[PDB]
RNA sequence: AAAAAA
RNA sequence: AAAAAA
RNA sequence: AAAAAA
């Protein structure tokens, strides 16, 4: 089992806007387009690839 | 045996408010809803997913 | 399936200029010549080898 | 075999006060209460869980 | 296969002066003397051991 | 073959004073008493345990 | 120990 | 989101 | 390349 995947899959399904905060404190904003074991694709004006190892937190702008 | 799971599990069941300190010094506050091998679910205004690799310390508010 | 390889591979073939952001905020600019499991080859004035573990994000200049 | 465990077990056994310095330079102080493969429990006024991956050094306040 | 090793082996063979930038932005300069799976030996006035996990980029002072 | 063990082992036996630089720039000074897969034992006023994952470079004072 | 420098 | 504090 | 911002 897991908990990371159902959490991310939910923000993906529901198109909820998230804030992904990186290990350096930088805050990226957009929507989970998709993800795998090591990365998350984050869509704003463009899709960008975010390595998971650089992520602190994934915060939804509203509950799930 | 494990030490991480029992400690985290006790804060979970006992609804103990914790400060989670990140590798960059930032202090997150809330309660542990659940956790898995790589992430912890922290509830305050909302539930954010916190990656364990970004965590320094998990500090209880009261002794457990 | 993978998500990291197809995304990186598309920027490679389509000669798409990318910004690579490091875990320390520094933005590297250039094009992806190639990559493997642990590193990415980035071309600008020269080819530098960038370790994936030092990468936060890989941001395309145009959508892909 | 190992060397990390006999070292920590000694500071635990002997109740020696230690300084654990984190990767961000922060200095935590207390006594090793216990540890496993990934974390160390550090007792001061409260016990807190310190992930090993966030640790630079474990310095005793006196030789072992 | 790989791509990291042929790249480093080339800078080693050809005695090309490199700049190795660390995850903290510090820039070390010298020549790859040798390397393994986890470290690179960098020769200037003295040889020093650089852990790979602390490296951002390996930049040649001229193309390969 | 390994490269890390022979280099570290030579500084150990030859009692060579080394500077150990952390991923945060801090320079530790002393001598290598011993080391294992994950940690290095550094002696100055006392022996501190230094986690390898927190190390950038190990720099000898004299050539070895 | 900056609830966090797109 | 300092093409980068030997 | 801050022997180290509980």
């Amino acid at each position: 089992q897991s908990l990371q995947d159902p959490f991310l899959n939910a923000l993906r399904r529901e198109r909820v806007p998230v804030s992904i905060y990186l290990v350096n404190g930088i805050k990226l904003q957009g929507q989970i387009e998709s993800f795998d074991q090591f990365v998350i694709l984050l869509k704003n004006t463009v899709s960008q690839m975010v390595y998971k190892h650089a992520i602190s937190t994934v915060v939804p702008s509203r509950p799930v």
